[PDB]
């Protein structure tokens, strides 16, 4: 049957990682060049969190983004009255001169008085990546260098080719958002190098990441602004080009979509490279009440599952995201695809499904970890189609990704009774009106990829062990090479 079944998530996720207890907050991926793998520290979130002492740094290890190994608690919160009562995002770097990993992080004071610093950067080190010792005498207060007392967080650490260590910190100078730069030769003495970049208008870029890839410098960052809540980027051929993008609010977007790389279900993305590939890790939020259509009024729930994506540099230096090769390989078992139900103008024809304005086709039940591929050809580039999940033959409501070629964007929406728009993901519509679609699922977390242009993370409770559906809202489509694979 293709009746709606009441699926639920396992405590843990193995690919779009979540530990057995708690959720994955802001990650901090780092390629450990001694062990030759990625150590992804992340802020461990719990439901609920302590009031003052929350968000310790746990870690997980992976070579490839598909299989993870948990490392447990690495840097504990401080005491209730310490400056690092709560811990916020930071940045690891290995120092070969003393054979110590250094993790800089945000210490978050509980109930800071007016004079006290809410947010201060602090550090721990480790010889193996297992035992971490806090440096109880190191504090980097923005205040000291003319920056903000309470917004001063998310230290990012990188070494240029000159060998100099740099640290970028999300802050404000008299109201306006600035990314602050500090430099050091030895990771211990730090000097202020002024402002690296301005933040546009009244925006606030959390979790900044700066890296070079081919012949381009990039800034990745997550936008705090309530209406955005998406991972964005800028680019420049030189480091001075990069900085110039936001200078005086110059708005030099890297592409036709403001550099928005995904939508509001992928936040806090930061990157790391193994020499071959550069991946990005963010989190896919939970939803209140496990309700796919409750996406928050101002903001999504903070933290959820870890989501690895792969950076695709195009030849104009523009970036999009696709799947990690190792996640694609994980799906070994082919599954029969078969129509369980039709509606309106819908024709099957050997192994090709043709749908017109208002038509629907529902396929057989998915499994728990799914890969879904298919090619869609539209009539025009004003056509609209839908990829729907948790859609049983008895479901009055369900959740679809709408691809609206007229509006040059995909949307996540609730369909049926109580339909509603939720949010969207601008991408480049194919000229040839062909859409090579690929979707990867671990339980309730999935990413949808089209034509190496779209990368759309979504939280979809109960997509597992439930049917899925294609439809056509406008014009006409033709669906081809439909496959489903599992593990
Ligand atoms: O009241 C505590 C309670 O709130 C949550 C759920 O939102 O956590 C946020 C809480 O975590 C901290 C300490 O680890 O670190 C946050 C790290 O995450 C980043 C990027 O996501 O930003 C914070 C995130 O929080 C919001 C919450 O709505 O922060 C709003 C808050 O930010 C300030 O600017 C000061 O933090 C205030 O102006 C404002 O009232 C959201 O808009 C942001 O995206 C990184 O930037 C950061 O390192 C704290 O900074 C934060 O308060 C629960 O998990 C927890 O139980
Ligand atoms: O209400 C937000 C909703 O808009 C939708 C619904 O249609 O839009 C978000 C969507 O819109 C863009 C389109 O570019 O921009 C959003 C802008 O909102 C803000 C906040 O007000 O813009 C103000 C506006 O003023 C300029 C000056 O010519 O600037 C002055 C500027 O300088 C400062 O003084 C500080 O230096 C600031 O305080 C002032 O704001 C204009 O250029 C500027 O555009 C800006 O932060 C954004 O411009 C998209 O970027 C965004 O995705 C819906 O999605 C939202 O819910
Ligand atoms: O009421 C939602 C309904 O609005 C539309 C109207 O065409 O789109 C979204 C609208 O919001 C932005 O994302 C940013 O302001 C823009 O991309 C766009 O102008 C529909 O698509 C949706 O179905």
């Amino acid at each position: 049957t293709a009746t709606y079944f009441q699926s639920s998530d396992e405590h843990g996720f193995s690919m779009y990682y979540k530990p057995q207890v708690g959720f994955v907050g802001n990650p901090m991926p780092f390629y450990d060049p001694v062990a030759k793998d990625f150590k992804v520290m992340y802020l461990q979130d719990y439901r609920p969190n302590p009031e003052a002492t929350y968000h310790p740094i746990f870690g997980v290890a992976t070579k490839d983004g598909a299989t993870y190994e948990s490392l447990g608690e690495l840097i504990s919160c401080g005491g209730r009255d310490e400056q690092d009562a709560a811990i916020g995002t930071g940045g690891t770097i290995y120092n070969p001169a003393d054979k110590l990993y250094y993790t800089f992080y945000t210490g978050n004071k509980f109930k800071p008085s007016s004079d006290q610093n809410a947010q201060v950067v602090m550090v721990a080190t480790s010889p193996d990546f297992k035992t971490w010792t806090k440096n109880r005498t190191f504090y980097l207060k923005g205040d000291t260098y003319g920056y903000d007392k309470n917004d001063f967080r998310d230290p990012f650490l990188f070494q240029t080719e000159d060998g100099v260590y740099h640290m970028l910190i999300a802050t404000r100078k008299n109201g306006k958002g600035h990314i602050a730069e500090f430099t050091s030769a030895d990771l211990k003495e730090w000097e202020s190098a002024g402002t690296f970049m301005t933040m546009m208008w009244d925006r606030f870029y959390e979790c900044p990441d700066v890296f070079k890839m081919g012949d381009w410098w990039y800034l990745i960052y997550s936008e705090q602004a309530s209406f955005m809540r998406k991972v964005q980027y800028f680019k420049g051929r030189t480091l001075e080009d990069l900085k110039a993008t936001t200078a005086n609010d110059a708005g030099i977007w890297p592409d036709n979509r403001e550099g928005m790389l995904d939508s509001r279900a992928f936040y806090a993305g930061k990157t790391a490279s193994d020499g071959t590939n550069r991946y990005i890790w963010g989190w896919c939020p939970t939803r209140a009440g496990n309700d796919n259509g409750n996406v928050g009024d101002v903001e999504p729930e903070w933290a959820g599952n870890l989501v690895a994506q792969r950076l695709i540099q195009h030849e104009d230096g523009t970036l999009t995201l696709g799947v990690p090769d190792a996640i694609d390989r994980k799906y070994t078992s082919a599954q029969e695809v078969k129509v369980m139900a039709k509606d309106g103008n819908m024709i099957e024809s050997g192994k090709t499904y043709t749908l017109g304005e208002g038509a629907s086709v529902i396929f057989n039940r998915l499994k728990v970890h799914n890969k879904i591929s298919f090619t869609v050809k539209t009539a025009s580039n004003t056509d609209r189609f839908g990829i729907s999940f948790v859609r049983g033959t008895d479901s009055a409501s369900w959740y679809s990704i709408h691809v609206n070629a007229d509006e040059g964007k995909a949307n996540f929406e609730k369909d049926g009774d109580d339909a509603k728009y939720l949010f969207d993901n601008k991408f480049n519509i194919p000229a040839d009106n062909e859409y090579r679609v690929t979707i990867y699922s671990d339980q309730s977390v999935c990413v949808t990829y089209i034509n190496d242009q779209l990368s759309f993370t979504n939280r979809i409770y109960q997509m597992q062990k439930n049917p899925w559906s294609l439809c056509c809202y406008k014009g006409e489509i033709t669906v081809s090479d439909v496959q489903v694979s599992t593990y």
